């Protein structure tokens, strides 16, 4: 009376079964008709707009049909986990792809649709417009929160009315009063402790003198930094002699006791800076002289522990440096704003196919440079300052796609251009009839703006393929305008959606073991 | 056996119904033909009449059908939060306004019931009068009880025969006869303690000393007022500072001990004000000034705690001030008529429209101006004092409509005028077919007419559109006139009937997460 | 309940639903096309390709063809327990192995057809391709991955270049620069602790060897000697007393905590070493007379400790012993290597067939040589960090299988160069119908060639040398080369199939008991 070998019709038609009925929750829920949804809870209903908890509370009984379906809502949930909207998509075209019931095969028709979406990706990106501008995203915001809080709007428009991509800030209310918006001045990346003894404090981990001995090694010192003879003697009892590194820290932190159990009553430390990128030239350069702290040091094991070329208790700024859980320096002179324009017009470049990788020197850099803003809210209970959350979170991802992706036009515009792409892109029957076939329903990348407009009516896309819907335009029967999707969604969630609409057809079978 | 999708076959069947068996529920038990429901208990049945308790026990046994209408339950008790009484008119046209079954698109069928429910708001503030008149009450009184009881009612307007709408005081009473209607020497409202050591008086709670210097800080005050290290060692032996705080306490409250445990053998004590109100012209006017507790200090961050102004000490006046549980002050001078004038003027004049929202002075502001009338009842059980209790609390709240708001005219009166009124508004074909469909419905808001003389007969509606219609003239072969239905029921339920009859038609699916 | 007599043809029909669903299980889940299988946990589900984790998983709910499946999976992952993969292989060809089902009657054709199937792996070991070097095998490195990155395709190769034969290990760390090459000298073999009164450490169990005095059971302690105690006593400061015991501890255990735990207090050490093998007695040898465990003690239980033979406590040499979960060395300097895997490379001589006397056997001697490199992967990202780590993974595999096992030409190149060896046969004819039936279906050894292009087409006999053998390799539709699979596994995967397919219709039945 339970689940095992289901061979395949009843695993055929148990995944024909849950992409239909997962499909029918959020087709109906799109857009300016934003048909509700109840959810139960253990509580009372709630009621919702959007696909995003929907999906979330997708909860058949059999496990086979609950197991199923806890394939298709994951990344349609985890990339709204991402950047915040944009499941209505791809929980919409993973259908519309899921019509590939035949084509599983790996050299033909996915060689020839993961070259046809690569060449779909490349004429998006080419066709991306710089969605940068705030008034648009006051249109943005319009259908990105349901038009429910224009408060939030109201904070990040406030947010970024000041100096681009800050360090915006993560706070709730627990508390009643304060709505509070500080602009403040920090330059906070990520630092911290190896051993509590390697620390002079221990409550806030603030480095008690200023002016204090910093030894800069970036990459894998690989001399196994426990011979500090001769660098250590040169600031014996003098200060903290602090090392920042990125994550080669070996078993010399079980060697820690050859200074601290040994000789050396001096104060070490040594500890990593933030997680693989490429800033192996960039996180050290905003350390050290650039910045007032010391030599930019190349990612080598060259100069070890032994001997240091000289350290001296001057040998600090005189801005605000303290270490902490992630080390924090204030007045920042010149060279966080050389790097952050170099970055800056890197993130010019290339944001409008946007490749991040070989731009994710903007995982820091960009973050890091405007200083800070702080964030506080009023809350009055907890339902509802958890709710503002969300849609804090909604509109700070919305700002950071509207600063640093971008924003596409209209809704299936990106689709429809995209089958003026794919007229002009190779039409002919390809090396097999089945990639014909495939360029045939390649051709239905429109089912998007054809359902979009089948909320408002009439559905009849292929007239607008020619000339109607254009630019920032999926015209309905209103205004033809003033709707802009935003961008990053609608090409990477496409991207994942397309590879979900290509699993959940070659998945065959089910079982139940324990591992 | 549990939850799953219904959609749609098995969601238009499952919420098409639970607004018919909920609709007969509350529709029955209209009107004199009060047609009663049992509604079972814990124990023995109760056998009901009002609307409220048959929309509070509104319990089917599957849990898709009680998710549903947990949210047609949940206006009618709104119904009750905005003023009492007017449920069954929610739970009626919330089923004739159902008749939205499969109008979804946008613009035309939903902004003829935005704008066109805008209309009839606009033609709620040209159409009620402002009913302030007890006869007119008498009016009310004979159904809006639901034809129960007029023993309270008799109360009530024997105190708007008295002195209307004092500080009339909240208590039972476990005595049978004698319902005692006093009139007391006391301005009301209460202080206890935060802080044990926050009461004066242990024995009785009354403040020994008299002519007090009462300095107040009203804004946010993040010391918790501490501050007193002059005006309280002016006043070192002789008597605590009476002082009123806000309901900010931060980390200083375990640094009271500056006060506590410092030097200073006072007695203090410290409480908080009401909450924030939109009318803050008068709403802080009231209690800074009009109470004449001490100074009226400005909402601003300046003069910081190095120095202050001046302590006078001959700042109060010769009347009844005393500190206990509850305080007591007697005998305010000046400014209570002008200003009971000066705001009734401001609260008719120019809100004519009628906005709920404008107009809160009848939320609590005017129980501390009139002075205090003490009421006790035929109380003997719990049950049946709740009951009653719950009776009072309905019809107290409709009569300081009347008295704060006014009444309206009858029930066949706000909608077939208000229908003449869609003759005022355009009555032809309108922009959309779907727009003339949506005034053909709203034509039919003569079913307020059909249910009211369908109790008699007849429902004959094109005939007696004309000159019939006055006043609630949905005729009966009684009188044809001379009742009245309240105001802000009629606007504010109308309005949440309108909102939920447009919620609980798209709805459409019902899901299951859990927490 | 019910688990009882079947009679009979109802176990033909749970062993034909057993082995023709567990054949449609993992029949599609080879080749390009790889129709997955979604195993559930008991939670959330894993989505899997390889027979591996779905033969782990045939899990049907009823009691007989779980008896079923636990004799059609036995092999398949023994087999991958043998090698790392030839699982999908074996129970594929088992069902191609079980139309023999038809031929019930086979005592004929079990003579003729296991001795045909030994000439077949002949002809299998007569087609070789004994790759060792990195000629073919940068073939290898350059198909598994298309040249993703390399690093990962070459530096395992460089890792093949100097050090023989090593224990590859890797991990994770989010840094940039260069991969940890860690040849370091520890070989793996097993100890632990009984109670963790026996281990001098606690933390990580590392033995602080000096003054070592071993005694040696190297064989499984049957004696049951609970007069361990006595030269305890005569050695308790005077050496560490290491006992060696076998895996197979008997309940004296219970005897010694309350005995030796006791007084008679000593650094007593009496637990595990490793299986039944020869390195079961010569990782107790190689450190024993040469680096401080002792001579050659036989596999038995005699002498215990009374007195020992020898006190051997200070033969403390070049070498470092830790005990562990699993204990260790650390940079070993005799000729613990030079003793027996000289002889283990001349065993090596087997590696043109490797015969299956040796599979296990020089794998378990022989690959405990020395240094043992273990590194940390990298990525400027987390995914493609992920994404390098699960396909070095994949490609450490094949290359120590490249090492190991050979590297074959594969799809069906050896299964069709097999196919046309028994065209122009194993000269014996067969005249026996029983046997020429026989040969006919060994001729269905073309099948797995045939299923395998047949996922897209097309395998038939006289198209040998257009699709098979053109071009002369194993032939995608592609290129028609350059691609290979393991020897081992289109060898044991042969072997065992063919010993469940002798099983499995010469069943016939299936009872019930508990023993």
């Amino acid at each position: 009376t339970e689940i095992s070998f289901t061979n395949k019709n009843d695993t055929r038609e148990i995944v024909d079964e849950v992409v239909e009925n997962a499909f029918s929750s959020v087709c109906s829920t799109m857009g300016p008709n934003g048909n509700y949804v109840v959810i139960n809870q253990l509580n009372s209903p709630k009621v919702t707009k959007d696909g995003v908890s929907v999906a979330r509370a997708l909860d058949f009984n059999e496990a086979r049909r609950n197991m199923i379906a806890k394939i298709i809502t994951e990344p349609s949930i985890k990339t709204d986990a991402e950047v915040g909207d944009g499941t209505t998509t791809t929980v919409f075209i993973t259908y519309h792809l899921y019509q590939k019931f035949k084509d599983a095969m790996s050299f033909a028709n996915t060689r020839y649709l993961d070259t046809l979406i690569k060449q779909v990706l490349q004429y998006i990106g080419t066709l991306i417009q710089p969605g940068e501008i705030e008034s648009e995203m006051f249109r943005n915001m319009l259908l990105t929160s349901s038009n429910y809080e224009e408060e939030i709007v109201d904070k990040i428009l406030d947010i970024y009315r000041e100096h681009k991509n800050p360090n915006i800030h993560l706070e709730k209310s627990p508390m009643l009063p304060a709505d509070e918006v500080k602009m403040t001045k920090e330059i906070y990346f990520e630092g911290s402790f190896p051993i509590e003894t390697q620390v002079p404090a221990n409550g806030a981990y603030v480095v008690g003198p200023e002016k204090v001995g910093v030894v800069l090694i970036d990459g894998s010192i690989r001399a196994y930094p426990t011979q500090l003879i001769n660098a250590l003697l040169n600031r014996f009892i003098d200060n903290p002699v602090v090392l920042m590194a990125r994550n080669f820290e070996p078993e010399v932190i079980a060697a820690i006791n050859n200074e601290n159990q040994r000789l050396g009553t001096s104060r070490i430390f040594a500890y990593k800076v933030n997680a693989a990128g490429l800033l192996g030239a960039g996180t050290i350069d905003d350390l050290g002289r650039l910045l007032n702290i010391g030599p930019v040091f190349d990612v080598n094991s060259v100069d070890p522990a032994l001997v240091k070329y000289n350290d001296v208790t001057l040998w600090l700024g005189r801005k605000g440096i303290l270490l902490d859980k992630s080390i924090e320096e204030v007045e920042s002179r010149a060279d966080s704003i050389l790097e952050g324009l170099d970055n800056r017009y890197e993130a010019l470049g290339i944001i409008e196919r946007q490749t991040p990788i070989g731009r994710e020197l903007n995982r820091r850099i960009g973050r890091l440079r405007a200083n800070n803003v702080t964030i506080k809210v009023t809350g009055v209970t907890v339902s509802d300052a958890s709710e503002r959350w969300a849609r804090y979170e909604d509109v700070m991802k919305a700002a950071r796609t509207g600063q640093q992706f971008g924003v596409i036009p209209g809704i299936g515009y990106g689709y429809l251009m995209a089958s003026k792409w794919l007229e002009a892109n190779v039409p002919q029957q390809s090396d097999e009839k089945l990639e014909k076939c495939r360029i045939g329903l390649i051709e239905v990348l429109r089912a998007q703006y054809e359902h979009l407009t089948g909320h408002d009516g009439s559905a009849e896309n292929p007239i607008f393929i020619d000339l109607v819907t254009g630019q920032e335009s999926d015209t309905p029967m209103n205004v033809y305008d003033n709707a802009a999707a935003t961008m990053i969604a609608l090409e990477g969630a496409w991207q994942t959606a397309k590879t979900l609409g290509k699993i959940s057809n070659v998945m065959g079978r089910s079982n139940t073991n324990y591992a």
